[PDB]
């Protein structure tokens, strides 16, 4: 009788760790959810024939609405799963979860995987430089949404980079491309005017990381609002003030301009 | 003609991803390092069993001054593999080390695993809410650094967590403790008096993580400086103001005083 937080990883099956497979191949039942993060390199069924365990996919509304009517109570005579994108924890509501377990008298482990969140080391950014992180959410009918202008703000002004997560409407199988992301962010620079995110800005973007072949570009966005960046998931960063190394690799390995390499100290 | 760089992930030989496990398995030379920090809960000869491959330790001097005649060489006529503890190009200076395999016409690849940077989310904090990254180093003979107060200061006066890595002197295999960190921000406190770090501030102590049985403790330091939190690896978090969530989580499961409900949110 216990519930287990799986991390599937960043891109497919084999991103999960050790641990949780061997973890996952024991437990008598099996869930996961889908609409955290897109695992692009996999399959529902390539994922079920690695563990060897048929899997319950659960909806946003099953887990946020029904997590304790619907696998709680397995796990108390049972040893259950919860897979998930990536890390289980990172920019997800899931870890409210491990108090209702707790409420229902369930114990609850934490079996991590890789995160976006740590594989920004690939971009050359040096991580502990990153500062408060956001997400930029689609517009809905009036509701627009312009929070993640102010922490890019917020972090610039102090030299920091800002992790931008994008939006994902699972059940539309809509994923924000890192282009959408920077088309919104320049409509909210002409109606805040604070020259925070303009076609100067240098950016960089990181697709599909977790596979071989990421893409990892950086650049001005007048020269990379219209590129291509390969399929979804994509992450959008926007640099604060770049140490000469960081430079150095953007150039290097993102293939940025040349004239970033002469950093304004 | 390939360099991979392969996490190791974060505890014990287990916390390596599939996909790192047999891309490992499959190359002519394996290198690790255990400088940037060390694998608590398990040794080298377990990681060399697991993956079947004896393996090269190298020095901080070794991958620094000499990676281009130690690794690369091999990896021009063979598929070479280089492990790191946690998610490769997390440290500092790893991402410059693709720079080098570049320049000496090796292809590199990134294997992912999982890293302290998102592991902390099994503390309850929302991730977005981190702020600037920082290192608290024993001060040395005239050398007393305190740019890690500065660095909570600026993060908390912006509601933002600080994540706090201890020192560790990987070599002698000697780690700083929580309590040693708690102690030294209140000497650092004593000088600078600027009400960053107190008896009164509130904390969090994550201890091996990756592990199955990790030791997660929130509260006070008049309350926490002295307790056990176990071996380590010690990570200490100073959180912001607290949304109500990570409050009732903090309670919940590191048994922090209810007392946060109402003081530190
Ligand atoms: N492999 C990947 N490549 C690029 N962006 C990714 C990604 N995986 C997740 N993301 C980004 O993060 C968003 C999901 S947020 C949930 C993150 C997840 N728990 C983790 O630990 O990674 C996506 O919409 C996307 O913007
Ligand atoms: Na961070």
């Amino acid at each position: 009788m216990v519930l287990y937080f799986i991390g599937l990883g960043l891109y497919d099956e084999r991103d999960i760790t050790v641990k949780g497979l061997e973890i996952a191949m024991k437990c008598d039942y099996v869930f996961a959810e889908f609409y955290t993060s897109l695992m692009a390199g996999t399959t529902l069924g390539r994922i079920q024939k690695l563990i060897g365990k048929e899997i319950r996919v659960l909806s946003r509304e099953d887990v946020e609405l029904n997590f304790e009517n619907i696998v709680l109570p397995l796990a108390k005579e049972n040893d259950v799963a919860f897979l998930t994108p990536g890390d289980p924890l990172v920019a997800t509501t899931h870890a409210e979860l491990r108090i209702r377990a707790k409420r229902a008298g369930v114990e609850s482990y934490v079996i991590h995987a890789p995160s976006i969140y740590s594989a920004v080391g690939i971009t050359g950014l040096h991580i502990y430089k990153f500062g408060k992180s956001a997400t930029v959410a689609y517009p809905e009918g009036n509701w627009f949404p312009t929070s993640y202008y102010d922490v890019i703000k917020e972090n610039a002004e102090r030299g920091l980079h800002t992790l931008l997560f994008l939006d994902i409407k699972a059940e539309k199988r809509m994923y924000m491309t890192a282009n959408e992301a920077m088309e919104l962010l320049l409509k909210v620079e002409d109606m805040k005017k604070g020259g925070v995110f303009t076609d100067d800005t240098l950016v960089v973007v990181l697709a599909r990381a977790g596979s071989l072949n990421p893409t990892i570009r950086a650049g001005y966005v007048k020269d990379l609002i219209r590129e291509d960046f390969g399929d979804p998931p994509h992450i959008l960063i926007v640099p604060g003030k770049l140490h000469i190394v960081e430079a150095e690799y953007l150039v290097e390995i993102a293939g940025a301009p040349r004239e970033i390499l002469r950093v304004n100290v």
